[PDB]
């Protein structure tokens, strides 16, 4: 997983820089997300990040897709705490 483990892509979106670290971590500025838990399909999941004021500790559902470039799409925090970030990745691609 190692052509991939360590691989970052970094974003400003809202004044948060966001940070994914394929098949290691996920951070909002100093924040841990969550640390890399498991895969299904395009799907990476990363969970137990830090503790959340009236929320669940912070979790983030990754789902990087076949793309040239390295690329966080978006980020949405639908309910307090939870993240689905969308990405682009040749990491994805055959
Ligand atoms: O107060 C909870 C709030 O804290 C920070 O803003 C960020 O981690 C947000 O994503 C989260 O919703």
């Amino acid at each position: 997983y190692r052509a991939i483990k360590g691989m970052e892509t970094k974003r400003e979106i809202g004044g948060y820089t966001y940070k994914v670290v394929f098949y290691e971590n996920v951070f909002q500025d100093s924040i841990l997300l969550g640390n890399f838990a498991s895969q299904e399909g395009n799907v990476l999941k990363y969970e137990n990040g830090q503790s959340c004021w009236n929320g669940p500790h912070r979790s983030a559902i990754v789902t990087v897709e076949c793309g040239v470039e390295n690329e966080i799409v978006s980020v949405l925090e639908a309910q307090k705490c939870e993240y689905l970030i969308k990405m682009k990745s040749p990491a994805a691609c055959s």
